[PDB]
Order: C-alpha cells, then structure tokens, then sequence
C-alpha cells in the first residue's frame, strides 16, 4: 500500500550547496521522513517490472524485503511531531538501522543478476533493460545512502560526508596508494605515480572543490586498480613498469582528472563491456561521477594504453543529484541505420 | 515525388566493405558486375535520402539550395535508371555508364556547400539551426553520410574503369591498400600549419610518436581511403591549432601538438593532444552540432562542420571520433579506424518506419 502511494511522488534532487548551507534537525527530519520513502517506493515499483525469474531469486527478494521494511520503518515517523525529542533520536537510530539493513544491498543485487544471467536466456532487449535498471537502482542507493549518512553524521572539518575544501590531489594520492598496496601484494611490483596539476581557475594555487571525498576515492581506486592490473599484465615480460600518469585540472566549470597507463589498451569493440554489469566497480564508479552531474569515460589506444577521465562539477550549486524517477518515460524505456 | 523515387526508396541500401571494394577493383574486377550492382544501388541510395528531404521543415525544403539538391538527385536517379534496360554485355552501355557517373559526380560536386548554404539561409530566415533543432542535426548526419557513400561508390567505378580518370596509380580506385598513416598525418598537419600561419603568423609544431602493436617496429599501414583520413586529420589539426595559439597568445613559445598513432589487432587509433585550454564538458555535445562554432561565421573556423563531418568519415567504415577535454588545460581528439578491411563496412542510413519515428 505505502509503496504504491509514495511511488506517486517524484524524488526531490538536492545540490551539494543545499546539503552544505543546510548542514536544523527538525527540518532534516521532516524532509527525510518524506523523501526516503519516496525514493524507496520509486525503485521498488521498478523492481516489479524486471523478468519474473530475476525478481523471484532469493537475492532480489531479500532486497525487496529490506527496502519495503525500511520504507515502513520511515513511514511510521509521519505520525510523530518534529518537536518529539524521542522521535528525533529514534529517527537517527532508525536511519542507522536502515543503513545497517542496506549494508549488503549491492552484492546481494549483483548475486541475483549473476544467478539469473547464468541460468536463464537473456535476449538483447532484456540485457539492455538490466543495464538500465541497475544504473538506476545503484544510483538510487547512492542517493539514499548519501542523504541518510548526512543526517546521521551531523545529528547522531567535513559537513557530514562533504568536505567543503576537498584536497583533490591528496585523494588521488590516497587512492593510488590503496591500489598500490594490493598490486604489490598480488604481483610483487606496482607502477609509480607521476602526478601533475593545473589550476586554471586559480593559477599556482592548490586545487580544492566541494565534494564527497569517499565517492571520489571509490572512483579513483577502481580506475587505478584497473590501470595497474593492465600495466603489470601487459608488461609481464618487462623488467620495470611504466608509471601511471595523472593530471588534475581545475577549470572554471569543471574539475577534470585524467589517468593514463601503457597497459596495452582494449579494442573499441569491447570497451563498452567494461561498463556492463564481480566487475561492478567500473559501472558503479561511473554512477558516483554522474551522481552530481559529473561523468567518467574511458578512451583506449588498443596496443598501447588507456586514458580514463573523471569530470566533476567545480561549483557546488551545479552539483545536483541525478536521480532516477519511475514515471511514464521510465516505463516506456523498458533500424534507421544499416 | 516521381514514381521512380517512391519505388526505389522501398529498398534498403546494401553496405559494402572495403575488402569487397578492393576485390571488385582488382582480382574480382568485373565491369559488368559493378555496372549491374551500381545501376540499382545508386538509385536506391538516392531515393532513400530524397524521401527524407521531403519531410524536412517546409521552410527549409523550399530554399533554392535544397530544391536544387533535390532536383540534382532526381535527375541523377533518372540518369541511372535509364540503364536498367541495357545489357551488361553491351560495351557501349558500360562506356556510357562511366560517362554518366562522371556527369553525376560533376553534378553533385557542389552538394555539400549548397546544402550548407540552405541551412545558413533557413537559420537567418527562421532562427532554426542544427544546434537547437535535433531533427535537422539528425537529417544532416544521414544526408552527408549518404553523399559520402554514393561519392565513394561512383568514384570507385570511375577510377577503375574509365579511360581518362585513373586516380593514383598506387591506389585501387580511391582505396590505398597500404595506406601510410603517418605520412597522411604529416601531410594533413602541414596543410593546417599553412592556414594557421596565415591567420596568426605562427603555428604549433608536431610531436609525433607511433606504436605498431600488431607488427612491432614495422611501418603502420592499413587498408583505407587516404582522402577521408586526410580530411579528418586536417579538421582536427585546424581546431587544435586555433585553440593552442589563442590560448597561449601571451606565452613566449607554443606548446606543440602531440600525436600518437597506434596499430592494434582490431583498431588503428590516432590521438591528437593540445594544450589549447580545453572545453567545458557542458558544451562538448554542442561541438558536434552542425554550424556550432565559437568563432563568428565567415576560412579557419566559423562554419562549424569540422567535428560532425570528420566524425561521419570515421564512422562511415565502422570507426569513430571522440573528443575528451580538460577544461583549463587542453583537449584530446581521438580517431578510431578498423584495422581489418573485412570489418570496414559502410554505415548507411535507411528510410523506414524507424527513421520516420525519429523525425
Ligand atoms: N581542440 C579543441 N580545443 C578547444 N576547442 C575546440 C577544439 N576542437 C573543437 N573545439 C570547439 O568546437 C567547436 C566546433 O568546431 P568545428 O566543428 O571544427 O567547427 P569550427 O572549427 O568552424 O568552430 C569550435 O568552435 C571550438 O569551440
Ligand atoms: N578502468 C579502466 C582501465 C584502465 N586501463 C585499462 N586497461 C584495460 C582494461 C581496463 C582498463
Ligand atoms: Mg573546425
């Protein structure tokens, strides 16, 4: 019942500036007790149009059961007053419970997908719909986790998960070292980092933007793992490893990071496969980039190496949630060239 | 439209590979067979695009420029259908067919500027331009790709079977089976340099590197149409040179344009890198719209055809062209070409229900 009702609302996207300028507990409580059920209900309605053999997997049934229970947990606060202190404190406890309940959503959904794909025939249309759904499902989770964690961290130098002066280069170095450690453990060697930076907006000044560092770290860690693996495997018959070159550029509207390796590249024919849905790190990393209207692209030189590029909005006011909405256009989405 | 247009528009174009075009021009060279194919295929391709011309905005179709293009295509279609009664064994028919292709080629010589002129007028008289009108962008990709394909096929026949039009001795028609990619890069760069020097009295240098992953240390060759490759590189070099000079105009020297040519198992990839300040990601898509240009409309820049037309040439044989920019620093332009001639297959538009739906 509650699912159908709240699915009629459209999600309300927030800017990073809103999350900053705002971060009153009563206001956050009133907003989130409405907004989180809306987002949960919207994606629940989309789960119901997936193939029947996929929805009936124990994994998708778990996700659906968790999301429905969290929606009901949150809807129960609509009968409470924002002035009710126990309700404010219980709301924090409930968000923590919901976050704990959703801790394993990503690997559980992935398990359902893998089980369905391995067991059943998947026509090309269905395969494209699964890509469409998974992008939207995982973006939806990124967004609910973002909002809930903001309220938890603030009300239970950063404003919640947002660093208003994110040291981009420092995140790049941290993500690279994380990948380096795993590369050394597995291969006994790893490429070095050759980093340069260009502050076009503020010449010679350090590069800072408003951003969620954990998101940026996730994107860079995944790209570095892939670039290090490609370098080591492509150059296994070599004494030394070519470095991974990174340039960080702050323009007027955009913050760009380009990661270059000489790991042999990938044929253009199959480059898109890397973004197909464990092999989920790259498509999810692109979701993180697009979440606040950024983007993540790969362009490879098969036989030589690969360039990975992250785009982020440089202005917090333009960093607005990109949210999926279950509406006529979505349902409809589910030969002019030879 | 004439009955011949309606009839032949019902057929789908038949795409060929460069391997076929090569074979049909050398070992499998049979003038009769090429005649039999082209006298049907060229009407089909002309009729298919003529149907899409009819559904353009009435204010655009009625420009003298578009009406002329339509009149040219119809006459060429009629010229070709007149050969449907003749026998391939008729040597006079084969000779007349060559003469007719030369006539059609000369007639279509000014199609691209004529169509572009029409778009310009339709923009001044109605404020409608491909930048904001997705239907016009959609049509122009298909119209220009269609012309690329018909010019390709007719030129192949002319340059192989005509008495006086022999083309390049080392080529099979317009196809170089051993295209020296790096040599075309250098030639295109020099062409762009000469034009850049006339607008700015300076031009960046070329820093070229090459990697033959498929045949290490060997010169990089693929089967390709060098004129098409030259056009793409020339347009991308013009863009990189303008961006570089104007962005570094207060600097004692110019950073070079860096080019890497890589031959892999399936791909030939050319990346052109500049330090010309880059482009905001927001407007990246706008860049590939016909007529979009940050320069005033006039030539070095301003007509806004470089990127979309160059992308058409790349995609014509299943390649691609992308642009990735670091706003505030520079831009990487990347060309992808198929390394195998058997996979270099014509990418052709077809007029059908799907096409009609897009409009
Ligand atoms: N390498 C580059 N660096 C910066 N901007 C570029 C680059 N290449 C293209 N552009 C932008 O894309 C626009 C469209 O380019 P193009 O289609 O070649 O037409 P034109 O060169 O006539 O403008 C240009 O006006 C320019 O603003
Ligand atoms: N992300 C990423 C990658 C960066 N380099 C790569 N080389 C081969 C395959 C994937 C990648
Ligand atoms: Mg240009």
């Amino acid at each position: 019942r509650e699912v159908e009702h709240f699915s009629r609302y459209s999600p309300s996207p927030l800017s990073m500036k809103q999350l900053l300028d705002f971060g009153c507990e009563r206001t956050s409580f009133a907003f989130l007790r409405q907004e989180l059920p809306v987002r949960l209900a919207n994606i629940l309605k989309e789960i119901d149009i997936l193939p029947t053999q996929l929805v009936n997997t124990s994994s998708v049934q778990l996700v659906k059961s968790w999301y429905i229970q969290s929606l009901m947990d949150l809807v129960e606060f609509h009968e409470k007053s924002p002035d009710d202190q126990k309700a404010l404190s219980d709301f924090v406890d409930t968000l923590i419970k919901v976050r704990n309940r959703h801790h394993n959503v990503v690997p559980t959904m992935a398990q359902g997908i893998i089980e369905y794909k391995d067991a059943c025939t998947v026509d090309p249309v269905t395969n494209q719909n699964l890509q469409y759904f998974l992008d939207r499902f995982y973006m939806n989770r990124i967004s609910t986790r973002m909002l809930m964690n903001q309220h938890i961290l603030i009300f239970s130098s950063h404003i919640g998960s947002i660093d208003p002066n994110c040291d981009v280069v420092a995140v790049v170095q941290d993500a690279f070292e994380c990948s380096r450690m795993l590369c050394d453990q597995y291969y006994l060697s790893s490429p070095e980092l050759k980093l340069t930076q260009v502050n076009g907006k503020f010449p010679d000044q350090p590069i800072h933007i408003v951003y969620v560092p954990s998101h940026l770290h996730h994107m860079l860690f995944e790209l570095f793992k892939n670039a290090m693996r490609a370098t080591v495997e492509h150059q296994e018959n070599q004494p030394s490893l070519t470095p991974i070159e990174v340039i960080v550029v702050l323009g007027k509207e955009d913050l760009t990071i380009k990661i270059s390796d000489r790991g042999g590249g990938v044929p253009l024919r199959i480059i898109d496969r890397l973004f197909s849905y464990f092999g989920y790190g790259l498509p999810i990393s692109r979701l993180y980039a697009k979440y606040f209207q950024g983007d993540l692209n790969l362009y490879s030189l098969s036989g030589y190496g690969t360039d990975a590029i992250i785009y982020l909005k440089a202005l917090s006011s333009e960093s607005i949630e990109k949210l999926p909405v279950f509406n006529k256009s979505a349902f409809k989405h589910y030969d002019d060239w030879c």
